[PDB]
C-alpha cells in the first residue's frame, strides 16, 4: 500500500526564505479547491473559501484593503460563499468565481463589488479574461462568456453533461481569437471568442485529480485526458499530433523545448516538447502530495502536503534546494510572476519566497 516519502537529504546550493507571511481567513481547510493568490502591480489578491478576500502589497504583505463575501442565503443571517475558482486579475477587476454558481468581480482600488453574476454551474476553476470577456467553464459542462464591465451572459456554450465528479481544475485559455476547453468527457473544444462559434472538437480520451486546463504554445495546443494520458493537437484543426500514453498526469507545464510534469504518484519529469521522450524522472517526492510545478529563477518548484517547498534542476531532476514553509501544507498552486513567488497554504496563509 502506498506511503508518503521520506523528507530527502539536500546540500542547499543556495538558502531560499520567506519573505514575508500573512493570514487569510481560514483557507481551504482539507476541502479540494483550485483558489490560489494572484498578483498585479505588486498588490497580491488572495482569498479563502468562506469568502473572505484581501488586496496585500507584494514587498511586505500588509492588508490594502479586504472585503467579506458571505450573505444571507437561506434561514440563517450569514452563509459562506464558498469561493473556488480563481484568484483572477485583469483591468482594475479582481474575479473570483464559487460552488454556489456565482461569479464575483471585485474593484482592485477598494474590494468593493463591480458585479456579480449567477453562471450555468458551479464555476471551480479560474477564470480568464480575453478581450472585454470573462470566460467562465461550470463544472457542469458550460462555457460562459461575461462582459467584464457589467458581468451580462453575452454568449454561452455547450459542452457535455454534467453527471460526472473529476477532481481537477479545468480552466479555458486562448488563442488568437478563440477560446481552448477541456473537460470531462474526454473532448478538448474550441470555440470563436465572437460569439462562442465552434470551430472544432476532438477526442482525447477513449470509449484522478487532473487538471485538464489546455495550454496553447506556438499553434500547438497540450492536453491531458481525464484520465491523465497527454495529448498534443494541432491549433486550427484538433487534429492530434501525438499521444503519450504515461499512466497518469496530474499537471504540466512547457517551457522552451521541453513540458515538465508531476504525475498521479507525485513523480517529477521532463519529456521533450515533441512527442514527449522522457529526458529525466525524478521520484524522490513520491506520495508526497505534490502542488502544480512552476518555474522560477530558472528552477523547477513544487511545494507539498507537509508545507516544504523543493527546487529542482531542469536539466537533471536533481534537488538544488529544500526549505519548509508551512505546517498546515500546500495545496494550489504556487504562483511565479514579476520576478516574484508566492504560494498560499491550506490554512490560508499567503507566502512570498526569496531565492
Amino acid at each position: 500500500v502506498v506511503k508518503m516519502s521520506p523528507l530527502p537529504t539536500v546540500e542547499n546550493q543556495f538558502t531560499p526564505t520567506t519573505a514575508w507571511s500573512t493570514s487569510v481567513g481560514s483557507g481551504i481547510g482539507n476541502f479540494y479547491s483550485n483558489l490560489h493568490p494572484a498578483l498585479a502591480d505588486n498588490v497580491v489578491y488572495a482569498a479563502d473559501r468562506a469568502g473572505l478576500v484581501k488586496a496585500l502589497n507584494a514587498d511586505d504583505g500588509k492588508e490594502i484593503w479586504s472585503v467579506s463575501l458571505a450573505e444571507k442565503d437561506g434561514w440563517f443571517s450569514k452563509e459562506p460563499a464558498l469561493l473556488s475558482g480563481g484568484v483572477t486579475v485583469s483591468g482594475g477587476h479582481v474575479y473570483i468565481g464559487s460552488e454556489k454558481a456565482q461569479v464575483y468581480a471585485l474593484n482592485t482600488s477598494d474590494g468593493t463589488v463591480a458585479w456579480q453574476t449567477k453562471v450555468a454551474g458551479e464555476a471551480l476553476s479560474r477564470p480568464v479574461v480575453s478581450d472585454g470577456l470573462v470566460l467562465i467553464h461550470t463544472s457542469n459542462g458550460q462555457l460562459q462568456a461575461l462582459n467584464e464591465a457589467d458581468g451580462a451572459v453575452k454568449w454561452t456554450v455547450n459542452l457535455d453533461m454534467p453527471s460526472l465528479s473529476l477532481r481537477g481544475e479545468s480552466a479555458p485559455t486562448t488563442a488568437f481569437g478563440a477560446a481552448v476547453v477541456g473537460g470531462d468527457n474526454g473532448r478538448v473544444s474550441a470555440v470563436l471568442m465572437e460569439q462562442g462559434q465552434m470551430i472544432w472538437q476532438q477526442r482525447i480520451s477513449q470509449a484522478s485529480d487532473v487538471d485538464t486546463t489546455p495550454v496553447v504554445v506556438n499553434g500547438v495546443v497540450f492536453a491531458l485526458a481525464y484520465n491523465g494520458n497527454l495529448t498534443a493537437l494541432d491549433l486550427r484543426s484538433g487534429q492530434i499530433m501525438w499521444k503519450r500514453e504515461l499512466g497518469s498526469v496530474n499537471d504540466f507545464i512547457v517551457d522552451g523545448n521541453r513540458i515538465y510534469l508531476v504525475d498521479q504518484n507525485d513523480r517529477v519529469m521532463a519529456l521533450t516538447i515533441d512527442g514527449g521522450v522522457t529526458l529525466w524522472t525524478q521520484s524522490d517526492l513520491l506520495h508526497r502530495l505534490l502542488t502544480s510545478p512552476v518555474l522560477y529563477n530558472g528552477n523547477l518548484v513544487v511545494g507539498d502536503s507537509e508545507g516544504y517547498l523543493h527546487w529542482i534542476n531542469v536539466e537533471d531532476g536533481r534537488f538544488v534546494a529544500q526549505q519548509k514553509v508551512d505546517s498546515s501544507g500546500f495545496q494550489t498552486e504556487p504562483v511565479a510572476a514579476d520576478g516574484k513567488l508566492l504560494i498560499q497554504a491550506k490554512d490560508g496563509t499567503v507566502y512570498s519566497i526569496t531565492r
